[PDB]
């Protein structure tokens, strides 16, 4: 079962590096319900203790913040400047409805356009009709409002859904049904399930997160999407539909064989099938986070999309189910002798 | 003496970040010949104690794996599609014969080629003869898999080596020769020799392993190529047969004038010329390594090789055999009161 | 069965245009311990008798040499400037593992490389890590040495092989394998087996040995690659393991359809599938040969290859094997009357 008001509220909170405030407020009043203490970093990160433990610490990451735009200035016409947060595609930064979030917390809806040059766009401008740098004023709009896509959630034929900020709503929708599911369980491992600040513009959260835990194993969930999108051929292992993606690879992590090889006998045990993909350009906080202290074995995961870092991604119900269905056989069997013998170089 | 058939063993080892079991084997079947105790990092970095000692502790890293391809995918025909490990020269991506290891360790020859455009050459895949999808599969080779290449390490005239892998397997040889020379030795220092994990995509395990070590002094062990191979003139710093390199900057490190200066003293001590280098397009194990905890004083040498990062590199035995004097030298020299002397910015 | 040791000498001998004495001694082997007589033309190709007939001369020709390079210069720096000889691929003129065999016979190994600009690489030089001009001169090296790619032979999974000089070293093989063959066998024609010289730099050999012969009929053996390596489609007739390839045309011959009518019978009588194909880039041994005289009723046929040109190409065992059974079946129906039937244009 897919609670899709939750995903809903995911979806839609505007929730960027430094102002997650919208998503944390979910996080907080899900763990205050099923009373568990709640912890945070420097930057705002939220660190759920599912359980206590004296088998091996895992961490359960996923980030809080989408990629969007900033105020950046008022022109006296009351055009308002902003620049992106995050990699927002170039493609969706023209003629694009969006809202802006003030310090009073009111959403006011624009439209933003750029120029555009060759690949590039840049000068991005949002327009909620006004005339003067007065009247924006006077809407409470000011530099350092964050800006995001004006997306309602939807629902798709065939149980598949369509919303802003999957990247990575999905994931912390995830730790959510996680925490609901096994709040009271018996484990063998003490799990942190962690929901990061600021992942979009670098490797934030994630590392102060990391040290703040200092986790024996970890679990990073982000998605992606493969570029050319109806392309269903062997080369597209990033389709919706076909089950959770295990990441081999990315820019800033190559995962380790011995977590990679147990997962895939865990999914193909449980009836999960897993597609095994590999990053050519993105990062994730999989980098960051197992090169914190001296070493921390970490894999990345997560459903695939179609589209991504725009107005709205498209995802399978069933992709996530599974996906939860895998994170809590792997928590179910990640005992103290498992990831000793995951980490034995000998 | 070069020992011939370590260096043979080392630069035909695969390896790339992540899988460097064939690396590691060597240097463990080292230290247990010699009684010697290992530890590792979270990543699989290897360190290795040489001697007790109350005096400063001195790291020498270099790094196990080497710049190649990893298996992303294989097509309906049997095409495998492989990215880039490391920065692999774009001239060395097109009609290069490579081998693939599987899980089960058996190396698959085959032909790489790659799609050229422009200055880049993308779409990289390897031709094994297969014809379809399922003949690859009974090959044993799936996504993840490494791909090298297909390089015989060879002796060249005048006692110079050619062979894959020499950045940075040179460096690996040479932790394994100080630690069969200096094994019984009464040194100043407590030295700790460590073949780091995952460097050639990014600041990986040079990082996670001096976290682990937390040197007082580190020299970093690289090699590098002069871009116009047969330009021996005054801009030409990097010359097979000219002694060793000692790098005063990189991308990633400018080394401490106070650390080079004595260096400089030392080999003008014992005879061993060296050359001063400077890296405008590359970074190195320096980088990460100076930056750990409250700063470690830092310095990158080695011995210059001809071409990088492709089939074969050309390397001179005089000036590996220089860089293990010099080496050693260094050790025998660093006292408590000279890594005091060499910090001390008052 | 295939004689693999047979076909990895002829592919890792090292012989170009006027230097194909390492091929020419292992046809001159196989000859002599067959008590066969053995004549050359003026270039050096080798013309074996196969048997002694009063009917029809039948000529089957392989050329001897390969594609490579040859020592232009020597430079002060011990730099050796080398120039193609015949159609190396663009994309096989850098960073290429080769070995240059001197005059006293030793193979010196070293690194290839050429300066890209756009389509073409040119100036190109071998590295054998030399630093001065006499350095090389010591290794024995001097201008008009031949230099080949570095490649061994090498067995590929469900019995394909890799290798160099595949072109055209398969059908140097066949030549050998129908001679151990027929050496005793009662035949309608007297046949003539043909090593021609130089053949990837012109019509050179060819036209010399089809002179010395003067056949009845030829059938020239090449082989080719289609330049779109993982299509199957219908358009690709150089399919390894799809059977011997029918050459209907290439820039220097249109194959005489009543030959080719004829070819295709007996292929499908023996129950050998073909590949019908015609070359839209490329020259063969066949042009030279049916334009000598009067004029031969020629074609070409052979084993398909993926790659060419290059450092190694890959072929099928199967398709060599095929070729083999043909190329018998078609000498023991080549009667007096049948070879009147195919030239009558009455
Ligand atoms: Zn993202
Ligand atoms: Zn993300
Ligand atoms: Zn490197
Ligand atoms: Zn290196
Ligand atoms: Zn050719
Ligand atoms: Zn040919």
């Amino acid at each position: 079962a897919m609670d899709l008001s939750l995903l809903k509220a995911l979806s839609e909170a505007d929730a960027i590096a430094s102002s997650e405030q919208e998503v944390r407020q979910i996080l907080l009043e899900e763990a205050a319900r099923l009373q568990k203490e709640v912890r945070f970093d420097g930057l705002g990160s939220v660190l759920i203790r599912l359980n206590e433990s004296t088998g091996p610490k895992v961490m359960i990451c996923a980030h809080m913040d989408e990629v969007g735009f900033m105020v950046r200035s008022i022109s006296r016409e009351g055009a308002i400047d902003v620049l992106p947060v995050g990699n927002v595609r170039m493609a969706a930064r023209q003629l694009q409805p969006v809202r802006i979030t003030t310090r009073e917390e009111c959403k006011i809806p624009g439209l933003l356009d750029g120029d555009r040059q060759g690949n590039d766009v840049s000068a991005m401008r949002v327009d909620i009709g006004a005339r003067t740098y007065d009247e924006v004023m006077q809407a409470g709009i000011r530099p350092g409002d964050r800006v995001t896509f004006d997306t309602t959630f939807q629902v798709l034929p065939h149980q598949r859904v369509m919303g802003k900020a999957f990247d990575d709503r999905l994931s912390c929708y995830l730790l959510v049904t996680l925490l609901r599911e096994l709040h009271d369980a018996e484990l063998p491992a003490e799990v942190w399930l962690v929901a990061s600040s600021s992942e979009e513009v670098g490797l934030r959260g994630g590392q102060t997160a990391t040290r703040a835990v200092s986790p024996d194993v970890a679990i990073v969930l982000d998605t992606a999407c493969w570029a050319k999108n109806f392309d269903y051929g062997a080369a597209n292992h990033r389709q919706i539909g076909n089950g959770p993606m295990l990441v081999l690879s990315d820019k800033s992590l190559i995962a380790p064989p011995k977590l990679t090889a147990w997962i895939e006998t865990v999914a193909a045990e449980i009836g999960v099938p897993l597609q095994a993909d590999m990053f050519s350009n993105g990062g994730t906080d999989g980098g960051a986070v197992h090169l914190t202290g001296t070493g921390v074995p970490t894999l990345v995961m997560g459903p695939a999309t179609r589209h991504g870092h725009c107005a709205a991604s498209i995802a399978d119900c069933r992709d996530i189910l599974q996906m939860e269905q895998l994170l809590s056989a792997l928590i179910q069997r990640l005992t103290r002798e498992t990831v000793v013998q995951l980490t034995d170089f000998r």
